[PDB]
């Protein structure tokens, strides 16, 4: 508990729980205060026969953030999450929405959090430009493999490509799986800085076959939530223990009903070692 | 605890609690499945020096819907919840939304609620349209006035105002407050049919001075919530309950802090007497 405000910049739904509806719920339960910017307004994820919507232009952002700068919110933000935003132009605005709020928190003495879910074109050069600019990535194995260059195939390609982040400004990097066969593995690695000692962690959690959509936009919200008091690692473990849960609860590409499991979400029991290296 | 699917169709901001937001959160922490449609995506309500933002047009309106449609969503909203539209051709096309979930629904025997609040030009004309086709309306007094043609000073005109809404189809109408001054009073009113006796409740809370922003979107989204097992009188009485213990909260126009306050949402303790008449 302390200033527990978010910007949450990812796509929105009618139907069904991913993009700022899967992270908004969880992150309102342990009491956090999101402003959210749909980047798109759909009426519902890939998979279904159907899908149809709008997409926000570079003006209509522009339009909406004059709004969000001239009445002072950019100053109070604590947290920054991006997720689903597939625009160039967009991506590339974050930089600069990220930059104005930046430099308004320092003046004020306040920090800044900010956690890009790379969520994947020109989007790869886009977000090659972003991701240095974040505190916390969580690329899944495509995500890192496409930003660093390196096939992130097992946990040694997967430490190579969390040091392409590092290298470019990342401190906190965690790689959310790769596939002995029935469990994922995950790697965490920390860098505090150019002239600082990297440090690796890695953990599992039993794999479960079939696909579940939203886990990745959950698991970013859970992981911001958790960080904000505990250290980063048990932060990781008690989000990948909430994943793990509403992933079994389901089996009881379908949703994840969070909504119906917010004990789940607040008070994982499930135990997820994130063991050092 | 049942089929708890709402179709909520409001504005959203990205900075305040208002519409959509102000809504979504109480539904969910009760358990409810939101999908919702945001008529406008501003930066913030009024108030503020500057207001910014996208306004949904009919086209982009009509769009979206055929993707829900198409995807078969309709058939499964047990609730569809109303607030600020302010457009005569949306608040004109949801007559046609609401009556495709209503054969929907019927054609399977499952019910539907369609709970109407009438947030307020040719706006009030096409309000008085789509009204009929509510099973609860929640008007302020002012809105009550608007639609009815009779000024609700008091208890009396507020009965008058309420009849009106029976006689046009209405079976449950909240009118939510109107001003012996240190008290707000409210007046419940039921009539199950043409060939129904009508019975009417009248109760009172606490008046406490300023102006606090979203109370009557939280209120809609708790009477939602709370009626879905609870007898529609106990349902208002608790709804009453979480607006007052609400805005005693933030004494300590400006914000409810509903994030900060889950309990109060959920399990209201302050008694509010929905007195038969
Ligand atoms: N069968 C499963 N499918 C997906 N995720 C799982 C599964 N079992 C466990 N998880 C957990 O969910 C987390 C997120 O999964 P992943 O790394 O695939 O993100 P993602 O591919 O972005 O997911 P999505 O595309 O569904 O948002 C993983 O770290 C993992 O611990
Ligand atoms: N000072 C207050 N201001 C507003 N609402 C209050 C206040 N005190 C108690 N309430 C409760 O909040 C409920 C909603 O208020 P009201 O009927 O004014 O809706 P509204 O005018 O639509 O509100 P808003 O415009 O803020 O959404 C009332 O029924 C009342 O019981």
């Amino acid at each position: 508990m302390s200033e527990k405000t978010v910007l949450s910049i990812q796509s929105f739904v009618t139907h069904g729980y991913v993009g700022n509806k899967a992270a908004t719920f969880p992150l309102q339960l342990h009491g956090f205060d999101v402003d959210g910017i749909n980047t798109v307004c759909l009426s519902n994820h890939s998979g279904y026969p159907v899908i149809r919507g709008h997409r926000m232009s570079l003006q209509e952002y522009d339009e909406l953030m004059e709004g969000v700068r001239a009445n002072n919110f950019l100053s109070n933000y604590r947290y920054i999450l991006t997720g689903y935003i597939n625009n160039v132009d967009i991506i590339g605005r974050i930089r600069d929405t990220l930059k104005e709020v930046r430099e308004l928190r320092e003046k004020e003495d306040k920090k800044l959090t900010f956690i890009c879910d790379p969520v994947m074109k020109e989007v790869l050069d886009a977000y090659r430009e972003l991701v240095p600019l974040a505190d916390i990535v969580t690329p899944n194995y495509f995500e890192a493999s496409l930003l660093s260059g390196v096939t992130v195939n097992d946990l040694s390609s997967a430490i190579l490509a969390a040091d392409w982040f590092h290298n470019c400004g990342v401190a906190h990097v965690i790689i959310k799986s790769f596939r002995n066969p029935t469990h994922l593995r995950f790697l965490y690695s920390v860098k505090e800085g150019s002239e600082a000692a990297v440090r690796r962690f890695s953990g599992v959690v039993p794999y479960h076959e079939g696909r579940y959509t939203g886990t990745g936009d959950v698991f970013a919200a859970c992981l911001l939530a958790f960080s904000h008091s505990h250290p980063m690692d048990v932060a990781i473990g008690k989000s990948m223990a909430v994943l793990q849960e509403l992933i079994i609860a389901t089996r009881k590409s379908r949703e994840l009903r969070v909504v119906a499991s917010p004990q789940v979400v607040l008070q994982p029991s499930t135990v997820v070692d994130v063991k050092p290296i």
